[PDB]
């Protein structure tokens, strides 16, 4: 097994994937690394055995039919393993915890979102569609660059949300277009 977690890629207190070489830090796997199970699979594997369970599942299909799904466990675990790909990049720092707004020239959003509540929003089972977990994150990046505007700053936004939407597109198998 690697040396150092997947998604923040530090040492310390790893649990190991049974069926590859992957590690985690208990609160860095989503969802957190369970408590007994010998073996145990990481969301990597899982992820992977839906899809060769049913490969037709790599067909390409439409974003509006996928965000109706009910959020059924395999819906529910595509959704984590989406989040943890963006906790992957190290940018989403700036989005992990609750956002703060003061600046001179601009007014905080209406709703603000960010990476620990949608967390939290997973594991308490409050989204009944994939929509209203894709709605969430993206309102993270959008919230982002309304508020910080002509700032450079804005580019983190545009970066992680770039990170999230090609992984969306890879994840629920998103027909390809130009
Ligand atoms: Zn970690
Ligand atoms: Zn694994
Ligand atoms: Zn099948």
């Amino acid at each position: 097994n690697s040396n150092i977690c997947e998604v923040c890629n530090k040492w310390g207190r790893l649990f190991c994937c049974d069926t590859c070489p992957r590690s985690f830090h208990e609160h860095c796997h989503i969802p957190s690394v369970e408590a007994n199970k010998n073996p145990w699979s990481c969301i990597f594997c899982r992820i992977k055995t839906i899809q060769e369970r049913c490969p037709e599942s790599q067909s390409g299909h439409q974003e509006s039919e996928v965000l109706m799904r009910q959020m059924l466990p395999e819906e529910q675990l595509k959704c984590e393993f989406l989040l943890l790909k963006v906790y992957c990049d190290s940018k989403s720092c700036f989005f992990a915890s609750e956002p703060y707004y003061n600046r001179e020239g601009s007014q905080g959003p209406q709703k603000p979102m960010w990476l620990n509540k949608v967390k939290t929003s997973l594991n308490e089972q409050m989204y009944t569609r994939v929509e209203g977990f894709v709605q969430d994150m993206r309102l993270i990046f959008h919230n982002h660059k309304e508020f910080y505007r002509e700032d450079k700053f804005t580019r983190l936004g545009i970066q992680v949300q770039d990170i999230f939407e090609k992984n969306f597109r890879n994840i629920f198998a998103i027909q390809e277009t130009s």
